[PDB]
């Protein structure tokens, strides 16, 4: 068992970021952002690019970096040890429609504004969102 | 292969961080920090304060996270990427000097002055300050 990096996606549209509820073993029906596992030799802003291109459709640009966080799971079914690494975007099109391409992993796609986010968001959303962090205006 | 964490410590001293040159397959003779790989079940404080330990004796405190850079080796004589999270952190005693610990990683270790570094920086290192990164500041 050892540390596995994942890149997670604020993609910014006006005030609202995109979150969808996980179906999953780990954090199952809570409010999560796209994301998934950095492949060897892939920069941050690829994986990202590819992460949300597979789960959504949605074409995205001007990546940045944001933080990274260490998400420990020690009491899932396969304990499990996530390094997050988060990236801000926006959409190339901005009317372009999110769609669910991964249905077996994520109930849905919404926009929700930063000042009504939804709950549960799944945990290491929260535990972040709880030390102060701002993906619209960090760094 | 998979991507690798690391942390990496910039240990804060005056106005010095604490480099020693690499003996590796990667980035050898080059100036790097301290640091390794992080543990399952670690966390980034845990696993600086620990490598810094085993690789100079120091004991350090205040540690504060700075950033994550992607470092891909493609290249090397075994393909590697490693993803490696920079730790902050002063030492509990400013006296106390380091020791090399791990003589087979590592010639020794010495404290380099942010206006006068030496050459040649571990290219993730170089990489990452010429974005005009500095973890004095940051
Ligand atoms: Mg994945
Ligand atoms: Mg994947
Ligand atoms: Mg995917
Ligand atoms: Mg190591
Ligand atoms: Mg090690
Ligand atoms: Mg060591
Ligand atoms: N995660």
């Amino acid at each position: 068992a050892i540390p596995r990096v994942a890149v997670v996606v604020f993609i910014l549209n006006g005030n609202s970021i995109l979150l969808g509820r996980r179906r999953s073993s780990i954090g199952n029906s809570t409010f999560a952002l796209p994301g998934g596992h950095l492949e060897f030799g892939e920069s941050f802003e690829e994986c990202a690019a590819r992460e949300v291109m597979e789960e959504t459709g949605l074409k995205i640009e001007k990546m940045k970096l944001l933080t990274v966080t260490n998400n420990v799971f020690k009491e899932a079914p396969t304990p499990s040890h996530y390094v997050s690494v988060s990236i801000r975007a926006v959409l190339v099109d901005p009317s372009q429609e999110p769609k669910n391409m991964e249905p077996e992993k994520c109930e849905g796609w919404d926009w929700y504004d930063w000042e009504n986010l939804p709950k549960p968001l799944f945990w290491p959303l929260e535990k972040l969102f709880g030390s102060g962090f701002n993906p619209f205006t960090h760094g």
